[PDB]
């Protein structure tokens, strides 16, 4: 039993099967690149559907092998449940009246991601910030929640594309705190009916504004706080020890 | 006596009564949230119009309640205050020749800050830095005051939508801040009569943006400067006092 | 005749007078916001004017008193040099072809800042950047100089309004790095004639992005360098001298 | 024979010759500047046309001089490529059909760069902080390369002028990383036949913008964190050592 297990294990944790899978990313990466093309598609059209239907048919062996290989460990691991799901979409066939997936195909080609270790380094970097600015994302969301009711309810009726659903609220209040066309767009036409509009905004503006630069902030000070706690105990340890 | 005002406090600093409170909060949240929709609103619309009625009757025993408790303390309460206010709001009934209060009944969701401590938390952190940038808030609107004026006096009388006011010029000079189509919008037409306007806008951009960066690098080499002095104490005093 | 000399020095550094102009510089504000509006003019218009020609004699005897208090002292202070050319500015009389300056007139509200101690701070705290950006800022503005140049031979012909002139080029290179309307507004149109267009502005943007951050980075952490800097003097003294 | 290479590596590594070189730039600087002007040119023109002639024929001396006097090292000199290059440029002859060139003349005035110590240090000193970058670049590019590939299969057929190609999906995703137009020019007019659009451009601006936000916070904090590791060394080290 664990004679056959083994067989695969070997092959499944080689250094070569990763950089032949990492291989076929990169050209089935630059093959939908080309695909893109309806000149390509012309002539070359069909030696591409074909090694696209390769790639995904060899990823799915892949993924099973990587299955057996790992069993229970495999589900508790973010890196194959990405690989899964990005391979799963591939599997799904265009056909049942949902043309979208057929352009969601090209997410298997952030297995290249998945796949790389100092890539993956950068993705768990990125994300460790986040876990901290939860309650904050959870207060501005509230935030947002609370203006698009209250502009749904002051200015949709008048400006039902901009604000006639708590959606089309949420949707220009994103607009405002990126701050695209915010006046000579938005509220400038509203104050031609309510003047007193730049009374919801310009606070609105100050609030979401003040906020995102707070958190920055609050990251950088609050990181270089530690770095000195650390620090304080490696001076202190080496004058009391010493 | 004091065996009734026990009686009560007992109730208010109960755990069970602020969750309860946070349970309407919520709910009255997701309420108002489906009154945004007037198809919701046909159906089972009267059912939340008491619900809210029911809501806002309950809060106002809790304030008068949570008074009772804590007498001049409550009034001595920041979040108190708030919560006075955003209930009170929602008191003032809507048949006043005055729409606009129907519409702020929402800010009573706010709340749901002022009833959770971590997002107490966050509040008052933001809220930390504000008062050390009073005075550089009071130079920036001293300064939007003085360029307001100008250009009221330069532009008003061509360009009146835009500076034939002084607010209609601090409304301007805030768009041009956040740097909305301050050219194409502003700076380019004004040229077309003005063709030196650029010597008042781009310097006007200068001044406002650096300081906008130096505000946020200050309170970064500042708060990083404390963190060290901190630090010298505690590493100079195992020296000393070891 | 240093009896005489003394006499006006004791009236000049007295605390009360620098109070009283402080009052006239708000009240001159206050009296300079509400000219802005033809209405209140039509009526209290001639108190205001006069009330104007009294600030401003008495400001004159100010700066005369000041300069035989502190004679040549008093053109080595920025702060006083400052306070001569926006009160001199007031003086120059509008009748002479130039209805600019009466517009200038309002610079004298910035005598606040010169006259205020903690205003004073601030601004010469947000000047002391400058001096070590100096370098980076002529690179900055022979970089324009050059894009500008080549700019004006590449798309002025065709895109005069916009880049016929080294200064139009120059304007229009400042709006591409606020970034306003830069794509919609100027780049999308250029490559309906010129296609490769993008191969000019996606750069430019990258340049002087990258720039204007490493700047505010390298100030952080360059003044977090010296701030460690004078921990180890005074770590290392007290570690050593004891 | 190293009698003769001695006399001119005298000369070129002359303060003088530096100083010489310096000098020129500066004034064909002055000259490219006034050549922007088609009045100028039509009075002063052809004086303009040959002192660039003359300046192009002595930068050439310099450039070959430096290589007899550096041989093999030159070539292992980024400064000196540049300087090869920026010149090399100015050298192929306007005739051949490429009148682009004629434009790029200017890029010699970036020589002042290259001779000058304390700009070169800053270019070295913004330059250093991109071989971290890099990898993050990378993922950057390969993000930006799935999302045009997609946006390219989901709107191009819709939207051909903003999505019909890859490339032309590479650049409107760079629009709207910049934010410039991305809802009123770009998502807005989408949504009017894609209605979910939304779910593709609002996480693509979270995504591109908390990267660009974090690229920044890591740099400082990690930077901060060698300055600090270097403290550790010198504070302890003069507590053991002493
Ligand atoms: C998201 O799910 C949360 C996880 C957190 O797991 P994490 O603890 O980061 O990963 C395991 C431990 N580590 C970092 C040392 C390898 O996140 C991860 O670390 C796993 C990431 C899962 C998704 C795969 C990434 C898709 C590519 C998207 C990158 C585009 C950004 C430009
Ligand atoms: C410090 C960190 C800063 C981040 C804090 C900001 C939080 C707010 C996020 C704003 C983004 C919302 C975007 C948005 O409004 O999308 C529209 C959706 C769906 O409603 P609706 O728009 O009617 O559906 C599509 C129809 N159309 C054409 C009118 C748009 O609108 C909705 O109804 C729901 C929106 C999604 C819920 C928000 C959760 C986001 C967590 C991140
Ligand atoms: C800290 C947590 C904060 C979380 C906040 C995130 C919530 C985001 C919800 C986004 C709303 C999604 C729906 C949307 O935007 O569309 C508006 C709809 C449509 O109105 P309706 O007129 O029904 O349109 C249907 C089409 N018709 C008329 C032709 C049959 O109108 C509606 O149906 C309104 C939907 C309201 C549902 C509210 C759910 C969120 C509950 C969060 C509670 C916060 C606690 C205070
Ligand atoms: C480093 C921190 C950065 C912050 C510093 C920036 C300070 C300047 C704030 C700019 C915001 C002003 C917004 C603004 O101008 O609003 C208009 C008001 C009212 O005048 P007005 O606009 O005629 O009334 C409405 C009529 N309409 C349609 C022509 C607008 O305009 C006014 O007349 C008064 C404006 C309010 C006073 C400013 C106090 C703000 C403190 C924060
Ligand atoms: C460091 C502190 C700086 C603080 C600065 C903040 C001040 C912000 C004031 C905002 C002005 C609010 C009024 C506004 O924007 O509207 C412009 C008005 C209206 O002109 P008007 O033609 O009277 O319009 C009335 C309508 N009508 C003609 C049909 C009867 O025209 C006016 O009435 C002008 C109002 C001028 C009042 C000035 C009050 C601020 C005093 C601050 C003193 C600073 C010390 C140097
Ligand atoms: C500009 O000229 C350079 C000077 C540098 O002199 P500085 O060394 O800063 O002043 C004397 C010493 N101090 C700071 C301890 C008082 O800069 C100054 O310190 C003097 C400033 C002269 C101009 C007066 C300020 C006008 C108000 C503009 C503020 C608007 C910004 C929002
Ligand atoms: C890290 C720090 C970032 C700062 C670095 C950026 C440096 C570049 C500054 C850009 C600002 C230039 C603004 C500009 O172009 O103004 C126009 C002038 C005058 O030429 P011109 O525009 O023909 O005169 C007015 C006619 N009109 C209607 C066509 C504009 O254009 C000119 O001909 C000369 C422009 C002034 C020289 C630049 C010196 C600025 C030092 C700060
Ligand atoms: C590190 C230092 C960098 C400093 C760079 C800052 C220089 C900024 C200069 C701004 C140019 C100002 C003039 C401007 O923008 O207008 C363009 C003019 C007008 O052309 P034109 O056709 O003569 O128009 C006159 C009107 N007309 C035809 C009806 C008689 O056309 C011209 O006259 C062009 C003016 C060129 C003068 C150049 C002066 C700057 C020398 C900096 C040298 C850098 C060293 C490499
Ligand atoms: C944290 C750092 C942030 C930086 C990360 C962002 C990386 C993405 C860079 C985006 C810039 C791309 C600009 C772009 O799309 O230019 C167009 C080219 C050429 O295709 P195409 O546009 O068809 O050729 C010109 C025709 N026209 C009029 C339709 C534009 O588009 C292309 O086909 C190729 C684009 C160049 C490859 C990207 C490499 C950039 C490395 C930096
Ligand atoms: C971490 C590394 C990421 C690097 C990504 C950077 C790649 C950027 C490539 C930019 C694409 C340049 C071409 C472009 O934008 O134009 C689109 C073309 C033109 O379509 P087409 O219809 O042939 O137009 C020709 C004119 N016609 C029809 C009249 C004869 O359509 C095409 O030809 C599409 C070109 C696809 C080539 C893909 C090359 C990049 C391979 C990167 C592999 C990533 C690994 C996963
Ligand atoms: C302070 C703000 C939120 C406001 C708030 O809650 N203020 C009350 C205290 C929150 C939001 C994101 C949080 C950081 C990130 O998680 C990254 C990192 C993780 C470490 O684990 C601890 C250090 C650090 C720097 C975190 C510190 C702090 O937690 C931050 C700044
Ligand atoms: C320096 C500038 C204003 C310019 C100025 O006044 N410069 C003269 C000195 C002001 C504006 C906001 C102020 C900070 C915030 O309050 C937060 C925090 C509170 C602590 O209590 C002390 C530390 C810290 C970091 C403050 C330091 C400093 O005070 C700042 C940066
Ligand atoms: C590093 C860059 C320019 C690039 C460069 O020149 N890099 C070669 C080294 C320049 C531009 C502005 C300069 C700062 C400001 O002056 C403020 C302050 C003054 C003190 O006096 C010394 C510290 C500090 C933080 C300065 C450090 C450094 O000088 C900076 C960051
Ligand atoms: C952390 C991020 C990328 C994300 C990542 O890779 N995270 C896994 C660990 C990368 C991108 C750019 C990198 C910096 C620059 O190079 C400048 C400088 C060079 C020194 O040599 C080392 C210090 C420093 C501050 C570098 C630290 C780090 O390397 C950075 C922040």
């Amino acid at each position: 039993g664990s004679h056959m297990y083994l067989r695969i294990t070997n092959i499944v944790e080689s250094s070569f099967f990763t950089k032949f899978i990492i291989y076929l990313i990169v050209l089935n990466g630059i093959t939908m690149g080309l695909e893109t093309s309806k000149t390509f598609m012309q002539s070359f059209g069909v030696y591409t559907t074909l090694f696209n239907q390769i790639v995904i048919t060899i990823f799915t062996i892949e993924i099973i092998l990587r299955i057996y290989v790992h069993r229970i460990s495999f589900f508790k691991d973010p890196w194959s449940l990405f690989d899964f799901f990005v391979v799963a979409i591939s599997l799904v066939p265009t056909s049942s009246g949902f043309e979208i997936l057929r352009c969601l195909r090209v997410l298997r080609l952030f297995r290249l991601v998945t796949a790389v270790p100092q890539m993956r380094k950068i993705v768990s970097a990125l994300i460790s910030v986040i876990p901290g600015m939860l309650s904050v994302i959870a207060l501005m969301t509230l935030f947002f929640y609370i203006f698009a009711i209250m502009a749904t309810c002051l200015f949709g009726e008048r400006f039902p594309e901009w604000f006639g659903t708590l959606g089309e609220s949420f949707y220009t209040l994103f607009q405002v705190m990126t701050l695209e066309s915010w006046s000579m767009g938005i509220v400038r036409p509203l104050m031609e009916v309510y003047p007193y509009a730049w009374v919801f905004f310009i606070p609105f503006i100050f609030v979401v504004t003040f906020v995102m630069i707070n958190l920055v902030v609050a990251i950088i000070v609050d990181a270089m706080a530690i770095l000195n706690q650390k620090e304080e105990q490696h001076i202190i340890d080496e004058v009391q020890s010493h």
